[PDB]
């Protein structure tokens, strides 16, 4: 786990996942049905779905009918009224363990390949806004139909006012992307965000264009928490088969490394994290 990188970067936080077990002061399981009224999976902290094998985090998706721990808890009717899901999988979140604000975030991962799988590396902004105004940085999203295509994608409202999703995203095709591990990299100042695979640029954003109207002030100059997950289905994503053909399937994260220059820790201290204003 290098401490340096040329550019006077320096390791600040991460996980090579070499432990006896997932480190609870670094990751927490998401539990139950969380998102996407078209999804087919419920999320569990059970090693079945979540564990360290061969020095990766393993998020492992099983065709398996399983009760939704949110079956009558949470304020979304379709979650609140869905007793069971076919399909269990894993999701870890730093929501409660680590927030990131400026730096370079390196995530190395091999992705599953079967009908309906939706592996994702992504971050949500913690600030006075709710989705999508808070912000969302999708380093990776992949879907079954188009399995060699990497989507990286920013989500945010057009001004501070409208809560419509004025998203900006790019794509690269990597041929047989499921064969090898690829490094997903986000560089982030208070002036831009770069989202790469494998040193190929998927999407840049200039943050001098994501200012929100009046005061409000920029969702991308607040801290963001990290999510590693495999969903199943989606309103757009091939749905996984009624009978679970192709499953089980694994999403392997070799490592998560966060780095910061003197510069990136400097810029952080100089913005109201609740708003992104100077
Ligand atoms: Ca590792």
């Amino acid at each position: 786990p290098p401490r340096t990188l040329p550019g006077g970067w320096v390791y600040v936080w991460g996980d090579e996942f070499n432990g006896s077990r997932i480190d609870a002061k670094k990751w927490k399981p998401e539990l139950g049905v969380i998102r996407n009224q078209g999804s087919q999976q419920t999320y569990t902290g059970r090693p079945k779905n979540m564990r360290l094998e061969d020095g990766c985090l393993v998020l492992e998706t099983h065709f398996e009918k399983f009760a939704n721990v949110n079956y009558k808890k949470s304020s979304a009717d379709w979650i609140k009224n869905t007793k069971f899901m076919p399909y269990t999988s894993g999701s870890v979140t730093t929501i409660k363990t680590k927030n990131f604000m400026f730096g370079r975030l390196e995530v190395r991962a091999k992705v599953p390949k079967t009908k309906g799988i939706w592996p994702a590396i992504w971050l949500l902004g913690k600030n006075k806004w709710g989705w999508p105004v808070n912000g969302e940085i999708d380093m990776l999203e992949n879907i079954s139909q188009q399995p060699d295509v990497v989507y990286s994608t920013f989500h945010l409202s057009p001004d501070g006012v409208s809560t419509r999703d004025a998203s900006r995203g790019g794509t690269v095709k990597i041929e047989n992307l499921s064969d090898d591990f690829h490094t997903y990299v986000m560089e982030w100042d208070k002036d831009s965000i770069k989202l790469m695979v494998d040193d190929k640029l998927v999407k840049s954003i200039d943050l001098n264009t994501t200012n929100y109207a009046n005061g409000a002030g920029n969702p991308f100059r607040t801290p963001f928490y990290l999510i590693l997950n495999s969903a199943v289905g989606g309103t757009w994503c091939e749905k996984a088969p009624k009978d679970g053909q192709g499953y089980p399937v694994k999403f392997l994260i070799d490592y998560v490394r966060f780095y910061q220059t003197k510069e990136h820790a400097q810029q952080a201290k100089q913005f109201d994290p609740e708003t992104g204003l100077p």
